[PDB]
């Protein structure tokens, strides 16, 4: 009857954290979509196994982890009862009663659960007080990793990092960086997959004054992969934004070593070029992290 | 600089919880309203100062306690930096990046406080881990019993208890039930307020779907009198439903002792019904064992009007 649930197109954050804080709340964990293969990854890895599919919140008590926006949450969270928000991004979701709130500027939701437990807090938001076994410990330890990008992106903080130290302990993982860079190439088999998997892998929707704006990512090591499906991903995202009605569509093919990304632009142009456009895209350097870098100066210029 | 403020009309937990958190986050507190009776008492008891009082966000830094709704906060929030937020009600406010932010579903701000207090998990919201005093510890005392009404009200929690018992330990108060007794003598005094100051003193707005509806509530010990004003005050509250444009203004008569609540209605009588279950006979209505604003008339009124 009560669940934890990440966002849609679930990444490593939004499964770990629903996995653990599932543990520590003692209820049910689930995922509202398929997993990516960087968290195949590490569930296998940890021995964790894939929690249960959920698609409607009616009826339910709901435990929210990594978002704060309806348009990423269930279509129907009004039908069910929301108990909770445990998050890292900016408020997006307004609620109709009192719920137990935490969000925190951090690298990940995962960091911000770590030091809740390491704190001994974690009943501070219905935690237990349960040991945090090192499957689960690995589990939010590659959440930070794969949030921050090893520590890479600009929303990476110094919590993060002395939070990934300690969890790796309880990991039992020694090399943090060695680790961090197999979840790294887990992250960019994305590009071996096939243009509409790789859009609908890590597609996030937003609400920018009333227009539908959606922003999608791809993480790799090396982009040769993903450039060369690049013609047929922004031929399937220009038919996504007719046919679902979105007013723009940003599509991210970021370069983990150069550290910036490629932005598709689809739809209205003019919008991202008041919010930043040669043809197709133009090259952000630096540019890694959609909330903290994208999504800003995008909701800044529709709302303004 | 940095300030923590609570909302517009503040009442003790606001008060007392922007005292108490700027003491540990070492920045200033503030009001956004003028006191009433109820925290002139608590603060003279304890021999705390009264924070001074502001309008404007612009240029400095914030801290939210006790409200998250732009309605009852800076009329320009927006041009103020937004550093955090520690409340117990419901989300109202959308922030531009990420923020501090914990609410947690309890009586009052000042349980949340007093619980990451004595967990020495004061820093965990920018806390510099300093004492609390007996002073300070009087106040969140009485925030706690003026927020839940002497532990009556149903936002009540075992938390708030718990936190009730030790806080009086620190403040050394030896009968939380009759300082709890004052207190809500204190609350019933605005009974014998002028309609207007009665319905000011802890008037709420909200946007609930693009509509503007008003919250006002008077809680009092014997309702009598209050009764002899209902009809001057409605009448205010008419005026003052058209001329600043609220959709709906609901005023709630608390009877301390009944536990319930007489509730006016003004405005979009309809969605209130729909809100309620009930038709409303005249333009009020009695509400049994309603006595929570945030958790009995919020929740089922902002369900029906963007249901
Ligand atoms: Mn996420
Ligand atoms: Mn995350
Ligand atoms: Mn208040
Ligand atoms: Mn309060």
């Amino acid at each position: 009857m009560r669940y934890v649930v990440g966002h849609k197109n679930p990444d490593t954050d939004s499964i770990a954290s629903a996995i653990v804080l599932a543990y520590f709340l003692d209820c049910y964990p689930a995922r509202l979509g398929d997993i990516n293969p960087e968290t195949e990854f590490v569930l296998r890895k940890f021995g964790v196994m894939e929690p249960e599919l959920i698609e409607s919140a009616k009826g339910k008590e709901i435990i929210l982890v990594d978002h704060s926006e309806k348009s990423q949450s269930f279509d129907d969270l009004e039908e069910g009862k929301l108990i909770a928000i445990i998050d890292h991004h900016k408020v997006g979701l307004t609620t109709t009663e009192p719920i137990l709130y935490y969000a925190k500027p951090v690298g990940s939701t995962a960091t911000v659960i770590a030091e809740l437990y390491f704190k001994d807090a974690i009943d501070l938001i219905g935690g237990k007080k349960k040991e945090l076994k090192p499957d689960l410990a690995g589990l939010l330890l590659s959440a930070i990793i794969s949030d921050t990008v090893l520590f890479k992106s600009p929303t990476t903080t110094d919590l993060d990092k002395e939070m990934a130290k300690k969890l790796a302990e309880i990991a039992g993982i020694s090399n943090i960086e060695e680790f961090g860079m197999e979840i790294l190439k887990a992250k960019s088999v994305v590009g071996k997959l096939k243009p509409e998997e790789i859009i609908n892998m890590d597609f996030k929707n937003f609400d920018f004054n009333g227009k539908k704006v959606g922003i999608g990512q791809v993480e790799v090591i090396d982009v040769s992969e993903v450039e060369s499906k690049k013609e047929d991903i922004y031929k399937l995202l220009e038919e996504k934004l007719k046919n679902e009605g979105y007013d723009l569509i940003v599509f991210l093919i970021t370069d983990i070593m150069k550290e910036g990304s490629e932005a598709l632009v689809v739809g209205n142009k003019e919008m991202f070029e008041k919010a930043f456009v040669e043809g197709n895209s133009v090259f952000l350097e630096g540019v890694m992290s959609r909330k903290k870098q994208v999504v800003p100066p995008l909701e800044r210029a529709y709302n303004g």
